């Protein structure tokens, strides 16, 4: 799964991410790539690398293909599929307001379908959410970084009580226990749910992390957005339950929201 340096070739950068530089490029007798450069330090490099085996066989039509790996030199780069439109957050707020409501429930039921291959696979995702989601060719959203965070160096964003945490995107058992499983991914889909419909608002930002952890721990909910019908935020409250054995399993909202977009 090691891809070598004389196989890959950089074109232009498109911007900067968490852990450095992405940049738009060519695999040899492969295809275009988006190549993402990783600051050394960042990562646990020999814990990735000894799990690719299994991995790297994860295939999906919505899920972002990750190719291979560059590490004869540090800093290390990821080679992954090329998503013509970048992330999902992005996309949101910069078409702010040309949306029809059959295209915003179309990119859930994408995730969606992602998130139910991820599920039936036994992987935990551990930090969904619009940012994470890629944009391609004719709209199709694509799931991508599931299980990067197990990998993440930096204490402040992996611990619970970090001051990076995503608090926002937290189910209660990950925010007090960091007890992760597909149900914990079920509350943030809510979430990523809440932020498609609202056009890419941020949620709870009037509100800082300790804030956000006594109101939902008190029973209060992100408020329905204006683009999301009484049905889907039905969906989205289920999603939220506070017991984990309560939500909705993938494959049980991927039937739930396919049966509302063809009604
Ligand atoms: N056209 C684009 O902007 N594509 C892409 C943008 N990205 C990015 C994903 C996550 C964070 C990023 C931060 C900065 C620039 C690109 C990013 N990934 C792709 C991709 N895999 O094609
Ligand atoms: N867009 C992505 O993040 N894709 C992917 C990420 N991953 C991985 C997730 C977690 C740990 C991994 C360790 C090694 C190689 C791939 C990993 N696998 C894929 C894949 N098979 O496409």
């Amino acid at each position: 799964w090691v891809i070598d340096p004389s196989e890959l070739t950089f074109v232009q950068e498109i911007g900067s991410g968490q852990f450095g530089l992405v940049h738009l490029g060519y695999w040899l007798n492969k295809d275009k790539v988006a190549i993402k450069t990783i600051r050394e330090g960042a990562m646990s490099e020999e814990d990735f690398i000894e799990e690719a085996e299994v991995m790297m066989k994860l295939s999906h039509p919505k899920l972002v293909q990750l190719y291979g790996v560059c590490l004869e030199q540090a800093p290390i780069c990821l080679v992954f599929e090329f998503m013509e439109h970048g992330c999902l957050s992005d996309y949101l707020r910069t078409q702010r307001g040309l949306f029809a409501a059959e295209t915003l429930l179309g990119m859930c039921l994408d995730v969606c379908e992602g998130m139910a291959y991820l599920e039936e696979a036994c992987v935990i995702h551990r930090d969904l959410a619009a940012r994470n989601c890629l944009v391609g060719e004719n709209q199709v959203i694509k799931v991508s970084d599931f299980g990067m965070t197990r990998f993440v160096l930096d204490d402040q964003y992996t611990s619970s009580t970090g001051t990076k945490f995503p608090v926002k995107w937290a189910s209660p058992e990950v925010f007090s226990f960091s007890r992760y499983s597909s149900k914990s991914d079920v509350w943030s889909f809510g979430v990523l749910m809440w932020e498609v419909f609202s056009e890419g608002k941020i949620p709870y930002e009037n509100r800082s992390n300790s804030e956000v952890v006594e109101d939902i721990s008190t029973g209060f909910r992100l408020y329905k957005p204006r683009l999301a019908s009484t049905h889907v935020y039905q969906i989205m409250n289920h999603c939220w339950r506070e017991r984990p054995e309560d939500r909705p399993a993938f494959s049980r909202l991927l039937r739930q929201l396919a049966e509302i977009a063809e009604s």
